[PDB]
């Protein structure tokens, strides 16, 4: 019989089948932090939650050592002192494997019917996790809410669709009859069993816990496995709170709620994964992180399947523009947010030695390295200004990486410190934009963690695409913008996308930019270039979390 | 715009989707090699064709070094001589490099038509097919039709129908338009580009060389991805014929006909093989063998999708039957089946040591071991009643390892040569059938390739099963089999099937053996065990095979 949670969550579920396929804009979970949708008092009982959960041991009723686990630091400069429950991985994997039966029993609409429910929740806690969100990556407050929380969730349900559009069309019994000409037709009556891999394991971001976290995670219970979520150490916080959530839902629904368990870890937790990703009964691994640990997972945990985001080179081609200003603007919006600690940030910009053609006549390419520039120095400079912008630095190895840097090329733009106005030991910087010329490819096929960026000087727009697809394809990459007034650059641009495995966004001059991408239309990551080996999300992304397994027996025709 | 060769089998591509999904019987492909189906000189023709390949080199245009390769044997004795022109793994990865960009700009109407057409004349060749197939794996003519013909026809139709059930689920294109609270919309257009992988490359197998390879080819076919096809070198023939009709559809087409070269080698091509599945410019690869090579490319082959059919052991556990006779015979047919060289056949038959109830009253172990022996003997102990059923021996590995299965236990069957009354030189051995205990675990969970099986004596029905889930777990499977007339028995062996990530057959007593798989209904392997790491066909075994690269632009809102 069909769950109940199933029948309550149906009409979203039918919703977000349609949305997967036809890629309009679609979303259930309001983005805007109004209390119209989330109430009056929202915000103030969202950050009193967040609040009540400093200085103190988070509890969860997981099997645990009676030690406890943390070290959690607020780029704001606020006080955490977060505990968490120590848990041996032989014992989770213990109390993983004890739940898997029940869950696995009760079938694929309790699998999509406990992760619908689960969401619901994690969107009416969006409050709660938006601050946990903010005072572990740095994020500002209202991208801390939107990507810790409602785009998360879009991305999660995202996942759970193409689940359930994966399992709904593998029927649960077939009559198979074939006649035998005159003589009586063989007739059987087969039977199909849906059998998840086992145990998931969900390798934590720094940056985003819960948007980059989310789309295995849910992936991984709506294909009825059972999941170890080992976060970030650095952030901790927004994934056990989902994880308490998660358990209260399956608790409530009569299920295990070691279903899904927290290994919290500290700071060199390497070992710790190491021998964690290859135990025996780990058969799914959901990274993100570097490309030098996703790669080792990737070539190590043979037993399980991996699936991978890791970094890469995100690339403009600057060949032509309407209006300069407001393609530069756009730029600057884009190396700005977060202080370029998003995935999807620009750090190449390609543009002609010879400059470019625009609506006010030629630019040189000093001048649109200036408007560049200038344009990221207006949008960020003032601290009153800026810091709702920028956010917050997510780790003190930006700084040194900053002064590194610096000696790389020409300084176009310096990084400066700014004193936020409302956390007096925040660690906040402005970015740094330097010159370098194509000969420097050296410099700028690394990826640069931090708000760095690199205008470089090519011979010509064809350099420019061929560099980028190059790059793209060899060194991997989740984003290419180009920008040009020329229909056979356009689609030299689609080419060399193609040839990249890219996302490629044409003429951003507006209030879209090459950072953002929406659930439900956009493929975040192709799964074809080094940056990830899988796309969030995609019939490939989990039609291998499950198998099925047949029975056959022959019946009266 | 729509491919003329999509539109030309779209109805065929229909009913394919629709058989996919609800998985009873069907099937485009007539089975029976019937004259009302493909003419009346439809056999005689067939074996004309295979005769003229005989004593000359096999004719392609792709590239080449000028010399030949290719010591095919017949396990029938007929002389084969057969030559393929040599090319290198490079020669051939850069020629299918050239095919690509047109292949891939043609999209998925072309890729899908293209594959469909090459199913319909290979459909039209299964005569010439069948004969290669006989004279390269050793199957007997039936067998290698059915098998080698329209059932590996089947099994690629089914990999085309998964591949266009992903590609059809996505747009070429989708209007975006995001409403802004009392300002203007954001209106975008995405544009959809579905990218092949590359280029694939297909391994082949002895036994099975069309049945196990279509999938893969087919597959990669119908994702866009160009194919290196590289059979085993004792089964080139049946790939080389496939190969060769795919480049007259892909030129005919207006296509690169290197979309698709044929890889022939001498035996010990081992190193050759690794060098080729290390390339980066191979991102697919198929494979259909040992364990231990399998397991090499899933482990090495890192920038490429490895989808591998490996080693298991499949077994029977018998608990009860309403009638052992038919059982037996049943049972008798499966070990008997082209000699055992099925990778679905039966090795291991457990059997409670104190016997088994039945319908007419209880039967000893002894009993059901010899009624199973004496079914073997009588079913295959004659060359002229026998030699349609159990085929020929593939190669002289198999009739060592007869041998060497001698030893091992108490001999309730002994196996013999026959002299083929058609054939003189054909290589028939029939099938040896060994005694056991459940203490000879160390033997009877390895792999005996070959017409070798063990009746072996349990504790119980319950050790049986346990047994059975635990070494399909541990070393593979692609089938278990169980006769209970005890429902809470065959709770236990679902249980066990589960356990196993193994296929599960019940109380086969007619005219369907656990050899035998239907494709639009049966999986064939999970994807969950040693055996094979994907199941032909299903969504994973496609999905992965071509990415989306998309483009967004701004336009003007609604
Ligand atoms: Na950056
Ligand atoms: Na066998």
């Amino acid at each position: 019989m069909t769950h109940a949670l199933f029948t309550k969550h149906e009409d979203t579920l039918k919703r977000a089948l349609a949305a997967i396929e036809s890629r309009g804009y679609w979303s259930p979970f309001a983005e805007m932090p109004s209390p119209k949708v989330y109430g009056e008092s929202g915000n103030a009982d969202g950050e009193a939650a967040f609040k009540s959960h400093l200085g103190k041991t988070f509890e969860l009723d997981q099997p645990a050592s009676g030690e406890t686990v943390g070290a959690e630091r607020s780029p704001y400069g606020v006080a955490l002192d977060i505990r968490y429950p120590k848990s041996t991985p032989d014992a989770l994997i213990a109390a993983a494997a004890a739940a898997q039966r029940t869950w696995r029993e009760a079938g694929p609409s309790a699998w999509i019917g406990v992760s619908l429910e689960i969401l619901a929740r994690l969107n009416r806690a969006s409050f709660e996790i938006a601050y946990s969100v903010m005072h572990t990556t740095g994020q500002a407050f209202m991208m801390a809410f939107q990507a810790g929380g409602p785009h998360a969730q879009d991305r999660a349900l995202e996942a759970v669709a193409y689940a359930w559009d994966q399992l709904r069309r593998i029927p649960a019994d077939a009559h198979w009859e074939k006649p035998q000409g005159k003589n009586p037709p063989l007739a059987m009556q087969k039977r199909y069993t849906i059998v998840p891999r086992g145990t998931g394991l969900v390798l934590g971001c720094c940056t985003f816990p819960t948007w980059n976290g989310y789309p295995g995670l849910f992936a991984d219970l709506a294909t009825g496995n059972t999941v170890i979520v080992k976060p970030h150490p650095g952030a901790i916080l927004p994934l056990a709170i989902t994880v308490r959530i998660a358990r209260d839902v399956l608790r409530e629904a009569g299920f295990d709620p070691n279903v899904v368990t927290l290994l919290a870890t500290e700071p060199n937790d390497g070992a710790l994964v190491q021998d964690l990703a290859l135990r025996p009964e780990i058969k799914l691994i959901d990274f993100t992180g570097s490309t030098q640990n996703g790669t080792w997972l990737e070539r190590h945990a043979h037993q399980a399947q991996v699936y991978t985001e890791k970094a890469g080179v995100n690339q403009i081609v600057i060949d032509s523009t309407d209006d300069l200003k407001a393609a530069a603007k756009n730029i600057a919006f884009s190396l700005a947010l977060y202080s370029g600690q998003m995935c999807t940030a620009p750090q190449n910009i390609y543009v002609p030695r010879d400059g470019i053609r625009t609506a006010d006549g030629h630019a040189s390419f000093d001048e649109v390295a200036q408007a560049i520039a200038g344009a990221v120095q207006k949008l960020t400079g003032d601290p009153a200004r800026s810091v709702e912008l920028i956010g917050a630095i997510q780790n003190d190895g930006v700084t040194a990486r900053i002064d590194a840097a610096r000696a790389v090329g020409r300084v176009l733009l310096d990084s400066q410190t700014l004193q936020h106005p409302a956390f007096p030991d925040a660690r906040v910087r402005t970015p740094l934009v330097l010159q370098l010329d194509v000969a420097d490819r050296e410099k700028f096929t690394q990826e640069w963690f931090g708000p760095i960026s690199f205008v470089i000087a090519t011979d010509s727009t064809a350099q420019s695409l061929d560099l980028a697809g190059e790059i793209a394809a060899e060194h991997g990459a989740l984003t290419l913008s180009v920008y040009s007034t020329a229909d056979d650059v356009i689609d030299a641009a689609h080419e060399a996308a193609v040839r990249g495995g890219v996302a490629l966004s044409i003429n951003l001059t507006g209030g879209v930019f090459v950072n953002q991408s929406a659930a439900f239309s956009d493929f975040h990551g192709t799964g074809a270039n080094p940056a990830a080996n899988a796309a969030l999300a995609d019939a490939a992304f989990v039609a291998n979390r499950f198998r099925v397994v047949q029975s056959r027996v022959h019946v009266a025709p």
